[PDB]
């Protein structure tokens, strides 16, 4: 069997059984209708593929979809996937990978849940919303580690914005579960070593694709920083003074901008919003968002096509199809953005910019703005194509390659 | 000598020269005042990496400068390039190569001019415009055939628009000079062949970087046709009831659509305008015209980055320094047309949006626009940038690699 066809199916199966069991579960309340079909299927999907989409409100969600949703991101994310794929390649370090699995996710949501009771703070927020705090450290828990960055709340992080604890709390675990996650495996096999080492040396990796040499661990670690310290350069040089930043204080500002400039790689988790933002950080972000987690910079079947050449297939059907609203709504369906969307939607980030109807070009008739957060491009047709994008990016790593006969000079 | 030092130095010399003997020339009649240095350099430019990029109108330039840009293109037309590289490289293909280049340029310049003058037609308009037919017939020859697509009026070709005559008897110089080069080459050489050999059976290609395998010849004469096609489709599929379309027959309006897929590869000469079209079709204009053109499906240092990472870089900075009028005027300045014009100075087409003030999400002022096509950015710092792309795009074939490093999963 090719793992391709066997995790296509996993995460479909889990998808699916996400979004029934979704639809079953009381809603939130009772005065919000159920969404139409699309809108939950769609974020079944997103959660499975650990990404955001978020195309539904967040406090439209009862507290037993949260969890749902909990356990169907969780049953998605990178490192379990890695480890129900060792298991079948198993049939020892399949122990040690759930193990600090747990232990993130135990400190994790033993950490934010402190933080949140002890220090009231941004604590009153969660409890308004109607979202409970155990639940809300859950859900954050297993959305940021598994790197989805579903967030509970419809603000997602701009409500705990001027609150820099559950940004600097939550951000490790977008740093501890999808990109320097061989890193910090290596470096807890450092310690484990007291007792396992075949696994640590050069050889022949045990199998495990998500295991590099000691040599790339460092490279990947370089990689990394540098391009969190460059988007956080930018991030800063560009919108500090802007509109949706002049409330903050310096360090409460530039926490928000590390979040953001962390979370963009592969996480998806928003304090601003992508509207107010200069169009040269969303192009940056695109730029640092396509490129897949375990890519280092290293100073030391022909049918198909190269990754940005089926993103740019895939952004000319978006538009193709989607007409009569890029010609009747440039600002908000600019190119731009449905390339941002497009991209977030392989990348597995989720960032979204929003649909705020103030940047209609021209306010026509009754506008009563939705706070999902630009739910894909409002037309049955583009979310689709949308979820189809999502699906081939999160199984990116078994297509990463394409190209081939299309032979350049 | 590296080759990329000594093409970039000819390239260097030959903009410079071509700047200074175009300030040095008189202006078209008396009343419009020098351009400005940047806009002239900017044109010098242009003509000798064959692209566009027109920046100055072409109704004020004089017959003088007319030629000055006609030598200033054809030095630097690609084919030329390869035979100035063949005679270093020879201290016998050359002298047909060479023979070809003026037998295809004679059969143009003589054929355009008759069209011009024995049926009336579209003659009027050149009359009117102030181009003599022999200068004009020159000028479209040596652009088009070097694929750079310079069109001596200011309108460009949408002024012979509703006129098939030179569009389908200049088109084909696309296709004899700069993509289709080795198909024809290897086509003639069999009719030369009564009379040569080792050119062209397999061996170790004489080291033209011009000449392919007899195999490759075949299969990017299908890459093109497949890839003209599909924008002749596109393009016919969404804009064929458009507004800037209405006024044409359906074959008069066909033979612009095909003039417009065929010279969207590299040679960039507009009959519409890219602004009252959808974005699903300049969208798939820059991804068929980022492709260099030897680029064929085959279905049968460190510190360089991708040519993809470049242009990323490239549309970081052009939107980085230019803020304040994608923020002012986000119609005009959106990021689809910023990346529109930069993979335009890359894949050395020049097409170009235009800055039809209508356009503007607010008129402010006087805003008599110029019929310039999109100057640029209409900032030095974005039109240095936008040259250095450029430049940067001309000698591609010397950067093509880049990568390496950067090592994806």
């Amino acid at each position: 069997a090719h793992p391709f066809w066997l995790q296509l199916l996993y995460f479909l199966f889990i998808s699916l059984l996400g979004f029934l069991m979704l639809k079953a579960l009381p809603m939130k309340t009772s005065m919000v209708p159920r969404p139409m079909d699309l809108d939950l299927i769609f974020t079944s999907v997103s959660a499975t593929t650990v990404s955001s989409m978020v195309a539904v409100e967040m406090e439209s969600f009862s507290n037993s979809q949260l969890l749902l949703i909990t356990l169907l991101m969780l049953l998605g994310g990178e490192v379990f996937t890695s480890i129900l794929g060792l298991y079948f390649t198993n049939a020892l370090l399949m122990f040690v990978v759930m193990g600090y699995h747990a232990v993130v996710h135990v400190a994790g949501y033993t950490a934010i849940v402190v933080y949140l009771s002890a220090v009231g703070g941004a604590g009153a927020v969660v409890a308004g919303k109607g979202i409970s705090a155990h639940t809300f450290a859950i859900f954050t828990v297993v959305s940021t580690f598994a790197n989805c960055g579903f967030v509970p709340t419809n603000e997602g992080m701009v409500s705990f914005r001027s609150f820099p604890g559950l940004l600097l709390l939550v951000m490790p675990h977008v740093l501890l579960g999808n990109t320097l996650f061989p890193v910090f495996l290596r470096l807890a096999i450092a310690a484990l070593e007291r007792v396992l080492l075949i696994r640590r040396r050069r050889g022949g990796g045990e199998g495990y694709h998500h295991l590099l040499p000691s040599s790339r661990t460092r490279f990947l670690a370089l990689t990394v920083a540098v391009l969190v310290v460059a988007q956080l350069a930018l991030f800063c040089a560009m919108e500090w003074g802007s509109d949706g930043l002049r409330g903050l204080t310096a360090g409460q500002k530039l926490v928000g901008a590390l979040f953001m400039a962390v979370n963009s790689r592969h996480s998806g988790e928003m304090v601003l919003d992508l509207s107010t933002v200069s169009s040269a950080v969303v192009v940056l972000y695109v730029v640092m968002m396509y490129l897949p987690p375990y890519t280092t910079f290293v100073p030391v079947q022909k049918l198909l096509m190269s990754p940005l050449s089926c993103l740019a297939i895939f952004i000319v059907v978006i538009c193709i199809t989607e007409r009569r609203q890029i010609a009747d709504d440039p600002i908000n369906y600019s190119v731009l953005n449905i390339v941002v969307e497009v991209i977030s939607a392989y990348g597995n980030v989720g960032f979204s910019t929003g649909y705020s109807c103030a940047r209609q070009v021209r306010p026509d008739g009754s506008c009563r703005d939705l706070w999902v957060g630009f739910s894909g491009k409002w037309s049955k047709q583009g979310k689709l194509t949308l979820m189809a994008v999502m699906f081939y990016g999160r199984l990116k790593k078994f297509s990463l390659h394409g190209g081939q006969a299309w032979k350049i000079e």
